[PDB]
């Protein structure tokens, strides 16, 4: 009678226990203590309650769902996915997650400690899927929330290596949904062809979601894959920290991005990226503004390490029929980034910052301002023509660069015959150091190629740190680019032998509120008079010059040209030199031309 | 006979077990394995040992204390506070923690894994409390240490929403006490009116205490609350990382600070703050110097994200009758901070850095030096008159600003008719970018308003990046401010139309060791002579000028004024221009005035 | 019959259990649930299976190894080392780890949760040891890999305080070996005399190894100890974050370094160091290039806090007979570092950055370039003569400094009569702030002491922020140092009273592509003529000057010297001043001398 009870499933509920024989402790039963924890083993059984061994011919989905459902009913807990086993998933889930191609439905307060491996079975080959889904409805707008759900451990989610079946399909690892206080920590996501590994939030709904100390390895493998971003952050007060991202496929170099930050108060820090096209999108989509407003602000990309083939940070905002998105108050700092070894033009255009047009290619919808890019290093190998500190391809309302080291082909670039951005408040401080890797590679090119509709309230302080006499100019403005209320300077160091330093093809440097200085070579002739004697430029293209001074030595004993010059109404420079002996003098001098500076 | 044993509390101690049937493993009893873990359930029982269910009518305090006391007696371990339950605390603790209004006493090597919720019962309404206390004596000076105590998990400490009863009361979540190697990780502290959530150390006693990945939500709710700082770090080699802080109450905007760093080798990094008055105090109180000395050095505030209503970082030090506090070797970097939407003067004065007078208002006790503020961004909306990069309100022995982006009303500010700080070694590098949000808002205001007793060994390199013709001046020194051994420059860009650029109301720019340059408009007249001809200023206020040069074009054909000028004993400027044709000339020219630069 | 089964080691395998009486759960036995976890207690038994209590007279090694071996055989898991006990190790391991003086052999997928203490017994006194070893062969080249091995918890590894027996011995805590996805988290390593606490990887073999939230306390204690580096990172995609390092021994101040980064894509962040000689080596040893190539790139040292006695970051690379090592793409940012209180020359030369010769002292093997040092603060007390922002002691192919605050004796230093580095692409931006702690201490010293074979493509923009008239010069080039294609400037602020500002002992400033400016005092005499009149320098050492301008006021009424000057063939300066009344004039003027700038 007793023996029957003990051998039955209620047996442990009849064996008494008291902690460490402490007479002050609770008099419990063994089952009570065992009930303090829970694992997949407690649900991975047949209809008679006999345990089933996991394996490639067993679909563990229903058992894991039963475990989640049950623990949810008790107000939460943590379910262990045991180490030393691979648990295969081989069918779709049902109900609310079916509209998301869901496999498992996550529930509030139910954490998963993944110590073993979770693997997708070949049922999923060529099919869409989202492995873990926190939505509870096929329509995310009708979904309830997921709260207090954490996935962590030393285990692995393996996507089975299966290619996408069609470019239009979506695949995801964890979609937390309308997610509040959810996180993934320590998990390795590997061996797939997916759209995302993890998505946080839904159109601004959610908060306090984080991805920390995760690894993402080889998650693009085919030409069918339309696009890949490993973590898409779509709720505020959320971010990615201390993660590792690696791709090996050729396709990843063209399509894969590590992180996207799509809502305010989000961050991407302390991570390492290899083999990707792009580092991070930092954007406000008007279409995603429902949950947290139409502004992406307090956006932080800091202290990351990356080898990429396209652009590191892409900035943007856009509009819908009724909502306008805005991006402001962004900081990009402490990152060390290189374009990996590749042929020129063999991947999307290399850039540290890209100001990206919208998804339809429009460059006149953006509202991007108050961005600080500081204390970063960027490098691109000498052969990579398509590399720039900033590719400025859409309207920009402000971006500030201070104290970076940029070693690539271009500093500021946009292509002519493409977009014509309207640029305001572009600040390039003199503390940005321009590297020399691309010296001698710049035939026919302008280091700062200002291919814009207009530039206002901008500062470009060019400072070279080595010679590059191959370049056509340091900075060039086409006649089509209006320039006003701006400061453009070219420091003289390493420029003595340059034919062109700053070029203004529409003579824009003459503007009332343009403040400019740059070196030029000027031919002068003096009057004959002995003593104090004027020297005048032969050319008459200096009506805009407020002062100029000598950057040349005087090889003569019998006279000296002026140290400094002003101009005249007819566009000549004029200054007072000294003829020890009389005579008409003719000299060619290197001058720093200055306007209002 | 056997049946009786099995059903008794020693039953599990009679059921044999060997790990995975391994014949090489220990032959144990089931109780031995169960004894490897411990939970509140093992102590949450009545005097007959029957388990008690937690709930709002059950006071769990004595049971949790019994658990802590017992595990301590075995040299430590980790007690789980089970998920799926709310455990209410409804009485004060006894003994050493009673002097601290303590609820639970923490003990060395006894960790708490909080997975469920800990809630305060209405017994605590209008009363003081400190929930977890690591002191073992009512007098902290007589207390032993708390060592190796970690509180972690996915659970929650909820303060029940109760208001303070009186402003003089104190409330805290965790007071680790004289704490060595203690930490809180992952916990959410919420729904209260408290002084602090967590305090680390006691007057410099302690080491290696940390708060990581915690959330602090809505911890001020009344006008009775005197003051709130969420984490107060009062031992060295300690800090706060990757935390989230949010307040929603109006009162929090006026009284709440996220962190205070009060001892050397402390840090605050990677955190996000919303709804607070202040970011962090970084201070050395002489009254707190007992355990780790009278110097706060190696203080780090980095890579945080904040929306606040008052000051981001407040620096200070002070004295007692017998001890002098010193603050030095501080770094504030990578932070992105905004003043939230508010009316001018509706919260404490907005600032990125504040040099704060002591608790009695004294501005002549401080010893603050070797501070680096670099690579931060600050923004305040255009209407917020009371916003400054630095409010410099007490004596300052040094602070260095490099490569920040400050977009607010003032750069350097102090109020006239208040304190008169003595300032040394204030360095504002030219790489600080001054934003344009407050353009046109500055009528009657000085961008750098130097309301100090004196300034020495300081550098202010003003560089505008857009026009603001509303401001009275870029930088102004009242006659009461001595200025010596300093460099003050105003770059000409965007200044052509400014009536005043740099203003020295006591003519302080004439000092022997003052190095200055700024733009001015000067009226000149020449002699009649044809050829090389002198031009002289009409005014005689330039006896201090070492050189000047033209920032204006010359619209004339028949003559040119000098490109460059020196001065004369009588205070006139003089230079040599050129009269192609003779005649007295009279011109008004924009000049860069230079002294010793 | 039943009673016998129940009391036997298979007893728990006969007591039934079903989770929380859920009829949908697996019908299990108690043993199945207990088998979900494992501890040292399951293996710490005698040959009859009776548990053995740990203690100082019990060697726990064989039992822990048995536990690891068994769990490995089941595909992994986590073994707990129980809290409340000290587990002593008192013998060497056997097999593959014997060649490494190994104690315990780690195995793939077998994690250790150390909650208690692991202590070395006096068997190890005066002997070599490596406590945990992941190699499986005495020859690391013949070793298999260690994968997915994590050591974590609140516990402690204590090295027993034993001194090294001989300098040639090696001691280590954790050698992960050829290690992929291995980590140590939360552990305190203390009380020893060891070579390393943790090593990651082997000669570039390994990946994704990390040390996080560990403490390292008092790990050098004798003069026998040859060298100590607490963590040596010898695989890529690996790093150290949020750790604490402290030493108290005098010997540690001379020999101990906190971290070494020896492979690409490695990092050291967010850590605090006290009592060490050095912060981090960042190097590529040719001898270590087998697993990951001959380039150390993407090296990050960020946001650390340190008090050290020697050098913070040491850069280097070297060669073997057949392999050349290269170091490039490095970032050092956000660190706050001081040289601790010590006598001048009482520890290795104080430096923020050191360019270190190879292990044989060779300075002509290095290939170091594309290094960015930005946003750091460094301080050394006034008495410490041997303190420098950079000690540049070996060939350097590039290093860029932007926006740092350096407060120490020297900015750039190398000793004369030692190495003669060949320097390229050294960039010192004007945004580096030079502190004043060492003002008045610099008799006979050059702030930038350019003791090199040659300097090319370099920039030194000196900006003082206070006076130091004690120094011999701001920057000095000996005649032995070639200088070409470089920019050297000394801002005039705080220099008026300096006898020497920039010194070129070989007249190197005359080079065709040298761009220089600095202040000097010049004696001039004029001709007698009334009106516009030339002034000429008495000395003829200005043939290299392209322009000069006045930094002095003119105390005269009757004349003015020129505001600006050029030169003549004979090396005189010449400019045009103005004699209101005639007469030969003689003046001594402070000028800014400019060449090509
Ligand atoms: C892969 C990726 O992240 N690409 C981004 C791109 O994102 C957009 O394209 C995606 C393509 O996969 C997504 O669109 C697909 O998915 C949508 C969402 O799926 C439905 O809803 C979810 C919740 C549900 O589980 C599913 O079952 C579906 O029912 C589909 O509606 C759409 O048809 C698909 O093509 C992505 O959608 C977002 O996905 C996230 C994460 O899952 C969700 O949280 C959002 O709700 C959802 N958003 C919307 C509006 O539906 C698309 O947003 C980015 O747009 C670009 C950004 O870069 C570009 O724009 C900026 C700003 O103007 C410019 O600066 C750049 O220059 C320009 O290139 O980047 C890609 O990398
Ligand atoms: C809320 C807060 O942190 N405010 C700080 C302010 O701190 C001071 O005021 C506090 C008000 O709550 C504290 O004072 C109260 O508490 C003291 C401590 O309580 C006793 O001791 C503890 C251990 C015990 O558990 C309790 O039961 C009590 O017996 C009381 O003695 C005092 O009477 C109360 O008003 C705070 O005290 C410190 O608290 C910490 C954390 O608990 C303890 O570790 C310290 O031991 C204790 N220190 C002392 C000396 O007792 C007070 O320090 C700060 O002073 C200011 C700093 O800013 C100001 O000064 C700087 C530097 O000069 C300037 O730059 C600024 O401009 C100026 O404003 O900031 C507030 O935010
Ligand atoms: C203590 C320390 O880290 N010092 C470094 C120094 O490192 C070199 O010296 C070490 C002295 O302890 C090591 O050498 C010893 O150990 C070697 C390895 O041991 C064997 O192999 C291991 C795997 C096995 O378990 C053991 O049982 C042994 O069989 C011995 O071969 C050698 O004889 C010992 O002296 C260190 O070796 C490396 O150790 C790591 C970690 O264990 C291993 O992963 C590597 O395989 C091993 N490397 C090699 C090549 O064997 C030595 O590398 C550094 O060299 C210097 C760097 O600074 C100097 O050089 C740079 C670059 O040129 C310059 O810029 C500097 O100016 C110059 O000073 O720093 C010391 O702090
Ligand atoms: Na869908
Ligand atoms: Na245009
Ligand atoms: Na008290
Ligand atoms: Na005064
Ligand atoms: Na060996
Ligand atoms: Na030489």
């Amino acid at each position: 009678q007793f023996r029957a009870i003990i051998e039955s499933p209620e047996g442990a509920g009849h064996v008494g226990y008291q902690y460490r024989r402490n007479t002050g402790s609770t008099m419990r039963m063994v089952s009570d203590v065992l009930d303090e924890r829970v694992s997949l083993w407690d649900f991975h059984c047949d209809p008679s309650g006999n345990v089933i061994q996991p394996g490639p011919n067993v679909d563990s989905r229903q058992y894991l769902q039963a475990a989640i459902d049950y623990v949810s009913s008790n107000g939460g807990g943590t379910i262990t996915i045991p180490a030393g086993y691979t648990w295969y998933l081989g069918s779709y889930g049902v109900g609310g997650i079916a509209g998301h191609s869901g496999i498992i439905q996550l529930r509030s307060n139910v954490n998963l400690n993944i110590e073993g491996r979770i693997h997708l079975s070949p049922f999923f080959d060529l099919k869409p899927f989202q492995v873990f889904v926190g939505f509870d409805n096929g329509d995310p707008a009708s979904s309830g929330n997921l709260e207090n759900c954490h996935i962590y451990g030393h285990g692995v989610v393996d996507f089975g290596g299966y290619e996408f079946g069609a470019s239009s399909q979506l695949r995801n690892g964890v979609a937390f949904g309308r997610s509040y206080n959810c996180s993934v920590t320590g998990i390795t996501f590997q061996n797939g062809d997916v759209t995302w590994a993890i998505t946080l939030g839904w159109n601004g709904y959610g908060s306090n979601c984080y991805v920390r100390k995760c690894r993402f390895i080889n998650l693009v493998n085919s030409s069918v894959n339309a696009a890949h971003s490993t973590v898409y952050v779509n709720c505020p007060y959320s971010g990615v920290e201390s993660c590792y991202f690696s791709m090996s496929s050729s396709f990843a170099r063209n399509i894969a991005c590590s992180v996207e930050l799509h809502q305010h108060d989000t961050f991407y820090r302390g991570s390492t990226v290899n083999g990707y096209c792009r580092g991070a999108y930092v954007v406000m989509h008007a279409a995603e503004a429902a949950g947290a407003g139409s502004y992406a602000y307090n956006m932080q990309v800091e202290n990351n390490i990356a080898v990429i083939y396209g652009q590191f940070v892409i900035l943007g905002s856009d509009v819908t029929a009724t909502v306008s998105g805005h991006l402001n108050d962004v900081i990009v700092s402490g990152n060390i980034v290189s374009i990996g070894e590749r042929a020129a033009f063999s991947a999307p255009f290399g850039a540290f910052i890209d100001i990206g047009p919208d998804n339809s290619g429009a460059s006149n919808v953006q509202d991007i301002q108050r961005v600080l890019v500081t204390g970063n290093s960027f490098y691109a190998p000498a052969n990579i023509t398509d590399s720039a500190a900033i590719t400025l391809r859409a309207n920009l309302n402000g971006c500030t660069f201070i104290a970076n080291n940029f070693d690539c082909r271009y500093m500021v670039y946009n292509a002519p015959g493409t977009t014509s951005p309207v640029v305001q408040n572009l600040v390039w401080d003199k503390s940005n150091v321009i590297g020399g890797t691309h010296a001698n590679q710049r035939a026919g090119q302008n280091l700062f190629d200002m291919q814009f509709a207009s530039v206002v309230n901008s500062t470009i302080e060019v400072q070279l740190s080595c010679e590059d006499l191959s370049m056509f100019s340091c900075i060039l403005f086409p006649a089509s680019c209006q320039l006003s209320y701006s400061k453009i300077t070219v420091d003289s160091a390493w420029t003595k032998s340059m034919s062109n330093t700053a070029v203004f093809e529409g003579n824009q440097q003459a503007g009332a509120n343009v403040y400019v200085s740059y070196p030029a070579t000027v031919n002068l002739t003096s009057y004959n008079t002995q003593g104090a004697v004027p020297f005048f430029s032969t050319d008459t293209n200096y009506a805009w010059v407020t002062s100029a001074y000598s950057l040349s030595i005087n090889e003569n004993l019998d006279f000296s040209p002026p140290a400094t010059y002003t101009n005249k109404a007819n566009g000549q420079l004029v200054g007072v030199g000294y003829n020890e002996i009389g005579g008409v003098r003719s000299v060619s001098v290197r001058l720093m031309l200055q306007r209002q500076v």
